[PDB]
């Protein structure tokens, strides 16, 4: 933890010098078209541009400090942009949780250009200091802050083929494995052959070469249909973010740092939420724990998503929660409604609304089928 802090410092100290002294960088956008106004603006401005300090505006709207309305303005994008409907993204078919590249999205002939934006978007993210769960893999995040991507890395991606380079790099494959340095693949209706390298379809794979077939194979595999939807992400987020700053993290640190805590502790949740309208030893509050504490990780990454827009726990645990504005602890508000009525999530204020259930079975279920699906 102690070496991860340390690196943090360091890198925030390196990105405050590259801001400079002078000028602001001014957006005015209206919410309701926040991801193209915002697109528009952003792409005139020049990478030493997006360095300077933010000065927002929401057109139409006044604002109450411009330090909150780029806080607003830099969390509301960030998420906005990942929505499939503007082409760009999608959840998986076989993950439902799992964010990907939308490989079609050429049908917007200038898709290019807009991942180009997300990348400065996100490089823009941590540049401020945020720390955003937007459902994208750990190999994913690993290629975007120019981390190698390991065969390890496609045991989930295509279980079949990883099977195939681990039995080729760890048994003698002369004479069972007839392969050359050409891969095939059905892209829209036609077979393509790709070459790894020149002359790759006269290059037969031996013990000699296999071990650089099985590197070239998987940086192919990983980005395969997605190459230049992902260069255009990665020199967006370069003009932000210098690639020689993030060396020193290692993928585990990388792993901490997007998706947070590894496990979500019942403990450190209770002791850290605010009670609204209910006592610490009242009954819909030991009931609430009682439930918590029964649910798994998967529960409690339902739950925490259902309340906060998020299953992701700061690295502090859950006396850092944010919600909207700023800081924002847990909160359990016992609400004066009809005991059938499931909870209620307020995702602003990070707020779960509970009518009084006569039971602690009746609360569990009522809880669970509020965080279902
Ligand atoms: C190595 C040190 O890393 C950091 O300092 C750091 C900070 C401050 N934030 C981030 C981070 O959260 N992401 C990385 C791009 C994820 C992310 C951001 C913006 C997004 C998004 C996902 O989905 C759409 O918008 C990192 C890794």
């Amino acid at each position: 933890k102690r070496d991860l802090v340390q690196k943090l410092k360091i890198l925030r100290q390196e990105l405050s010098q590259q801001q400079p002294q002078a000028g602001h960088c001014r957006i005015e956008v209206s919410r309701e078209e926040i991801f193209e106004e915002s697109y528009r603006q952003v792409m005139k401005m020049r990478p030493k541009d997006l360095w300077k300090r933010l000065m927002i505006k929401f057109r139409g709207e006044e604002g109450l400090d411009y330090g909150g309305v780029a806080r607003e303005w830099l969390y509301l994008l960030s998420h906005e942009m990942l929505n499939p409907y503007y082409g760009l993204f999608q959840y998986s078919r076989d993950d439902i949780y799992t964010l990907q590249i939308n490989p079609d999205s050429a049908v917007n002939p200038e898709h290019l250009s807009y991942f180009h934006f997300v990348g400065r978007i996100m490089g823009m993210a941590v540049f401020h200091g945020h720390y955003i769960d937007g459902g994208f893999t750990l190999p994913f995040y690993k290629q975007l802050l120019g981390k190698s991507i390991t065969l390890d890395d496609m045991e989930l991606v295509d279980p079949d083929l990883h099977n195939s380079l681990v039995w080729i790099l760890e048994n003698d494959i002369t004479g069972v494995l007839d392969h050359t340095f050409c891969v095939e693949h059905n892209a829209y209706g036609e077979i393509i052959q790709h070459e790894l390298k020149p002359n790759g379809k006269s290059i037969p794979v031996n013990e000699e070469n296999k071990k650089e077939y099985v590197r070239l194979y998987v940086n192919w595999r990983f980005l395969r249909g997605i190459e230049a939807q992902f260069l255009a992400l990665q020199k967006g987020f370069n003009e932000v973010i210098p690639q020689h700053l993030l060396k020193t993290f290692d993928e585990k640190e990388l792993e901490l740092i997007i998706c947070g805590l590894g496990k979500i502790d019942v403990n450190d949740w209770k002791v850290n939420t605010r009670l609204k309208h209910c006592t610490p030893d009242s009954n819909i509050v030991k009931w609430f724990w009682k439930a918590v504490e029964f649910f798994d990780e998967e529960r409690r990454a339902r739950l925490l998503q259902f309340v906060t827009g998020s299953s992701r726990v700061p690295l502090q645990g859950f006396k850092a929660l944010q919600g909207a504005a700023g800081p924002r602890l847990f909160t359990i508000h016992q609400i004066d409604a009809c005991t059938n009525n499931l909870p209620k999530a307020h995702t602003c204020f990070n707020r779960i609304d509970i009518p009084p259930y006569e039971s602690y079975e009746k609360l569990y279920e009522k809880l669970l089928t509020a965080i279902e699906e």
